[PDB]
């Protein structure tokens, strides 16, 4: 691949990423093409082949293509699958809170996209709203592997006790829950030192309108201890959500 085998349209967002609305000469397949500075990548390198590797391989409607890669003198490019309606961060800003439907329907495509990930011995350990997109149908997309192997109020507290391995995507989903029905993460604070604190001893509180169904779930992924967390199969089969979605 070259650069020379895609038109370059308009930009779709931006560190070093400079996304852009592309089509390729070929087929007028249109896609996104992130574009990361070599001097950039080394300056502060392989964190990204990480996520390359892994994304190029997994495949879920709920989880962003990755159909390729190639690189030049001074421009590595990546060749992502094109999602029309931005991101679910900007979407909450809109709406400023999503209904119980909205909410219940992201979490299940989440969940499904997870447990595909999961099942791939894959962990995101980077949920939050930035990192997920939506389709042409408004179909929630997983993006930004970057931090995946095989935020700071989305950090479970095996992250920041002294990082862990595989209930980390568990916790960021009751945290993303919470966030998307009340606006606002569950720990947010004005200091570093609280946010760490208030996660350390799970420490959250509800509105008055989140629901009994919604506390419910919220409360059993929020857990302190890890294994004490629900398995996706779980959440998918818990009543606010298949009542919801
Ligand atoms: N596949 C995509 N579909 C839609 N637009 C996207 C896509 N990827 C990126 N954009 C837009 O461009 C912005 C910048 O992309 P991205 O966040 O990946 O850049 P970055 O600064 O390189 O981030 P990161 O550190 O995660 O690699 C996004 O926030 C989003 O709005």
């Amino acid at each position: 691949w070259a650069l020379e085998d895609f038109e370059i349209g308009r930009p779709l967002g931006k560190k070093f990423g400079n996304v852009y609305l592309a089509r390729e000469k070929q087929s007028k397949f249109i896609l996104a093409l992130k574009v990361l500075f070599k001097a950039q990548l080394e300056k502060a390198e392989h964190q990204l082949r990480r996520e390359v590797e892994i994304q190029s391989h997994l495949r879920h409607p709920n989880i962003l293509r990755l159909y390729g890669y190639f690189h030049d003198a001074t421009r590595v490019y990546l060749i992502l699958e094109y999602a029309p309606l931005g991101t679910v961060y900007r979407e909450l800003q809109k709406l400023s809170k999503f209904d119980e439907q909205r909410t219940a329907t992201y979490i299940t495509e989440l969940a499904n996209a997870l447990s595909y990930c999961h099942s791939k011995r894959v962990i995101h350990r980077d949920i939050k709203p930035e990192n997920l997109l939506l389709g042409s149908a408004g179909e929630l997309k997983i993006a930004n592997f970057g931090w995946s192997v095989h935020t700071l109020d989305y950090l479970p507290p095996e992250m920041i006790e002294g990082m862990h391995d595989e209930k980390v995507d568990l916790w960021s989903l009751g945290v993303l829950c919470y966030e998307f029905l009340v606006g606002k993460p569950p720990f947010e604070a004005n200091t570093y030192q609280e946010t760490y604190k208030r996660i350390s001893r799970v420490e959250f509180t509800f509105p008055d309108f989140v629901t009994e169904g919604a506390r419910d779930l919220i409360s059993r992924l929020l857990k302190h201890n890890p294994s004490q967390r629900p398995m996706l199969r779980e959440v998918l089969e818990h009543p606010w959500i298949t009542a919801n979605s």
